[PDB]
């Protein structure tokens, strides 16, 4: 306990906030298994012992927030405390896959001291627990014939063949693990699991999108009208059970007030609400963030070092004016404030009027673990390209740009239609485009309905391009 008690109070410094106090805008989050799940009893058998336990969760769901949260808690005495004598936090975005790595070097970087009685650590595996953050967001490619599989945590080896040893519970293989990732990334992740325990995080419910509308406005009336906008558009209201989508939402209406102007927000997409976020922010460096966006998901960098920054333009005290917005974020090392963000502007990349502009290679690249999937950037090109949509950033777009793009667009659902991209995901797409014209020509493409159905934000998709089927 000599060094416990020294690791816990580095534990509760770092995860004390967010980055706002973790406890003073903490929104309790739904989790299901496989029924209601408590924390305290997550590794607890029915049966053999559970030793990994998988969170499966939308992008802006919460998982980062949930991780600290559970590190927090702990380090304070409040949960595990009987179980865990450590607990490590991994953020996969950090962890290169080729560089040579042991065990104990990914340790003694969770620690605050550079040196660190790892030995002692070691000792007993099992009161140990790993917290991988965000598996979709390791950089770079990863598969299952990664071998051979190490059992020296003192070994050095490829970040990927280390992840793929711990994961496969060749590394200290009592020891507990708790990976969240992203539901697509489950592709490469099954074939690893050692008998794991899968928890679904589902976001907010309705009475929690009213907690946290109420925690973000000090002032109750803010709160209340605020909140009311939201219960009036069923869209918002339904995509709120996304607390990334609540922070986008509220930030926005802030600034509104500030204003003065009367609330209101008519969106109807989620490309429609990440473009009112923006323009509440203002045209300059939009060429540049573009750029960096583009160029981190084809070169695989989410962490950008001040040395990229400059090579796109962005001086650093344009990089002040971001962090000031809450349009970045450092972490030496600045990041974009959430990944949709920079999958967002990677598609706009694709629009802006004066790395390759060809959609086509794009496409050709879309679900591989190698680039990050593609899922975002390809929802937010199909809102994007909408003619309908109009604002000061519509301006900035390309109107040839758009319609080629448009057209190539239907081609590639021509050949999809006829693996990811689920039926699913296209209606996602097509629900972004809106324009009756495009979605009805793309609808007629399918021969059959084939969907599963599991929110209402499901529900409202799907429900729109069935009514946009032809009607003899
Ligand atoms: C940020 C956000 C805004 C608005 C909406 C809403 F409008 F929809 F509410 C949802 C989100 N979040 C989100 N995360 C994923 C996500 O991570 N999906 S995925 O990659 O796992 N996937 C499912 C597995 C099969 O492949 C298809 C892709 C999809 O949507
Ligand atoms: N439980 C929560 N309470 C309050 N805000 C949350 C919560 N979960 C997520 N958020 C919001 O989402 C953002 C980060 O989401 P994150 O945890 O990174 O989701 P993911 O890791 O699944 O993308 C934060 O800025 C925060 O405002
Ligand atoms: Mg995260």
């Amino acid at each position: 306990k000599d060094y416990r008690k020294k690791y816990r109070k580095y534990v509760r410094s770092r995860f004390q906030c967010i980055e706002v106090s973790l406890n003073k805008r903490y929104t309790r989050l739904r989790l299901i298994k496989e029924s209601p799940i408590k924390m305290e009893l997550l590794f607890d058998p029915d049966s053999e012992p559970v030793h990994t336990v998988v969170f499966q969760g939308a992008a802006g769901i919460g998982k980062t927030i949930l991780a600290r949260k559970m590190m927090l808690d702990w380090a304070s005495g409040t949960l595990y405390q009987d179980r865990f004598d450590y607990l490590f936090y991994i953020h996969c975005r950090e962890v290169s896959l080729v560089t040579q790595r042991s065990l104990g070097d990914l340790i003694m970087s969770c620690c605050p001291d550079p040196n660190p009685p790892i030995h002692k650590i070691v000792r007993k595996p099992s009161r140990i627990l790993f917290l991988m953050d965000g598996f979709d967001e390791l950089q770079g490619a990863f598969d299952e014939h990664i071998g051979p599989l190490c059992t020296d945590w003192q070994k050095a080896e490829r970040g990927d063949i280390l992840l793929s040893s711990l994961i496969r519970k060749k590394l200290l293989p009592e020891a507990s693990l708790l990976i969240t990732t992203r539901p697509v990334a489950l592709e490469k992740l099954q074939h690893l699991l050692d008998h794991p325990r899968h928890v679904e995080i589902l976001g907010f419910s309705e009475a929690k999108r009213k907690e946290y509308f109420f925690k973000y406005f000090s002032d109750e009336a803010q709160a209340r009208a605020a909140f009311s906008l939201i219960q009036e558009n069923e869209v918002l209201f339904t995509m709120c059970f996304i607390p990334l989508v609540c922070w986008i939402v509220c930030t926005g209406l802030k600034q509104q007030m500030e204003s003065g102007k009367s609330l209101a927000q008519t969106s109807k997409t989620t490309t429609a609400v990440y473009v009112f976020f923006l323009s509440s922010l203002l045209c300059a460096h939009l060429w540049g963030l573009c750029s960096l966006a583009a160029d981190g998901i084809w070169n695989q960098k989410i962490l950008f070092e001040e040395s990229d920054l400059r090579n796109h333009g962005l001086q650093k005290a344009d990089v002040s004016a971001f962090l000031r917005m809450n349009l970045f974020q450092k972490e030496k090392f600045y990041s974009f404030i959430h990944m949709t963000f920079q999958e967002f502007f990677a598609a706009m990349y694709y629009l802006l009027e004066e790395p390759s502009r060809d959609v086509t290679v794009l496409l050709e690249n879309y679900g591989k673990f190698e680039k990050g999937y593609l899922i975002f950037v390809v929802r937010f090109l199909f809102g994007l390209v909408n003619q309908e949509r109009t604002s000061y950033l519509e301006k900035k777009l390309s109107c040839k740009i758009s319609q080629q793009i448009r057209l190539e667009l239907l081609k590639w659902i021509e050949v999809k239609a006829k693996i990811q991209p689920s039926q699913l995901e296209l209606f996602y797409c097509l629900y972004e485009m809106q324009e009756e014209d495009f979605v009805q020509r793309a609808m007629d493409y399918f021969p059959k309905i084939e969907i599963n159905l599991s929110t209402r934000m499901d529900h409202m998709v799907s429900s729109f391009c069935i009514e946009n089927c032809h009607r003899v």
